[PDB]
């Protein structure tokens, strides 16, 4: 059933406090939107994952990169939904009594660990999964066809695969507010304290998931940059350069004053241990030039320039020094560039 007061006899509702009616309504919101959530996840599963897997269009690795641990977030939310159903089945009144302890079972201890790890895996994979969907649409007619057919299913409600997948992350943003509202209409202190504790755990879970998502969006950006990387001009280190084997710390548009007469417009990447100088030539990102486009941070000294708001990046070999004059677009950003290059440069020189 959908409404709460529809369940309960009207003649037992007469006896409930107003605040107690609000409590029931908000517990019912948590239960109801969990059922809605489950239903959404069965759409991903039934319309997309199960069908495509049966058609054999995707490889084991493409499947994994698109859907990952869909199966476990599914079983998790069905189990959670079943436990919510059972809480109601405890009395024929359809009036729910105490719930703090259930919320603590669902969202702390092993319940917290299971949800946060499963959601962290599904959700942190999202940028990888959305890009793999586009790349298979772009390269494989059979999967483009499959996806277009599937999204025509009414269960999709005119929404694309790319738009349904993000339903897991959204759900996790909702738990804290749902539990705060239950707490709000909980009068008696021992019960309320439990509700609010579970609410804070839901916040902890969300923060763990969010941080994994951030880590992952940074890696998928790199993986994209690593794909577009064009070593056409290339001694051996440089042409096999793999951005993905270190984390990216910063990126932006710099300029490169090679002479007074000439200027190479760059897009530049500060990584853990190297600064990387690239050129935006249509789709590609070019690694080219005795002046290397990869500057080892282990040798770098940086200094502001008295005469634009540029910097001298100065690489030290056993010979002497090369100097890159790199000019950012504002004063504010070159202070970030300077501050971060030096942070990373002094970190590598420290680890020696």
């Amino acid at each position: 059933p959908p409404n709460w007061q529809q369940l309960v006899s009207r003649e037992v509702l007469l006896g409930l406090k107003p605040c107690e009616i609000k409590r029931q309504e908000v517990i019912n919101e948590l239960f109801y939107t969990e059922r809605a959530h489950v239903r959404t996840l069965k759409v991903l599963d039934q319309v997309f994952y199960q069908r495509v897997s049966r058609e054999g269009i995707l490889s084991p690795s493409e499947l994994r990169k698109i859907f990952s641990n869909l199966e476990d977030i599914l079983q998790l939310h069905i189990g959670l939904n079943e436990q919510m159903k059972a809480v109601r089945k405890r009395n024929e009144t359809s009036v729910i009594d105490q719930i703090g302890e259930d919320l603590l079972t669902w969202f702390s201890g092993p319940g917290e660990e299971k949800l946060k790890h499963a959601a962290a895996t599904f959700c942190s994979n999202q940028p990888f999964a959305l890009e793999m969907i586009k790349s298979r649409q772009k390269k494989d007619s059979r999967f483009q066809t499959f996806v277009q057919d599937a999204e025509s299913n009414p269960l999709c409600r005119r929404l694309q695969l790319k738009d349904i997948i993000p339903t897991q992350m959204q759900r996790l943003t909702k738990y804290p507010l749902l539990l705060d509202n239950i707490a709000k209409y909980t009068e008696w202190p021992t019960e309320r304290e439990k509700v609010k504790k579970a609410a804070d755990h839901c916040r902890q879970i969300l923060n763990f998931v969010n941080q994994a998502v951030k880590e992952a969006e940074n890696k998928q950006r790199l993986e994209d940059y690593q794909r577009r990387l064009d070593t056409s001009s290339l001694v051996e280190e440089l042409r096999n350069l793999d951005l993905t084997k270190r984390k990216m710390i910063h990126e932006g548009p710099l300029v490169w004053k090679v002479n007074r007469d000439k200027t190479i417009d760059l897009y530049t990447l500060l990584l853990e241990d190297i600064l990387v100088l690239l050129q935006k030539q249509d789709d590609r990102l070019v690694l080219r030039c005795t002046f290397s486009p990869v500057i080892k941070l282990s040798t770098v000294l940086v200094r502001q320039v008295a005469t634009n708001k540029a910097l001298f990046v100065i690489s030290m070999s056993d010979n002497g020094a090369q100097i890159y004059e790199l000019v950012a677009q504002t004063v504010s950003e070159k202070t970030v560039w300077q501050d971060l290059i030096c942070r990373m440069a002094a970190s590598v020189k420290e680890q020696s």
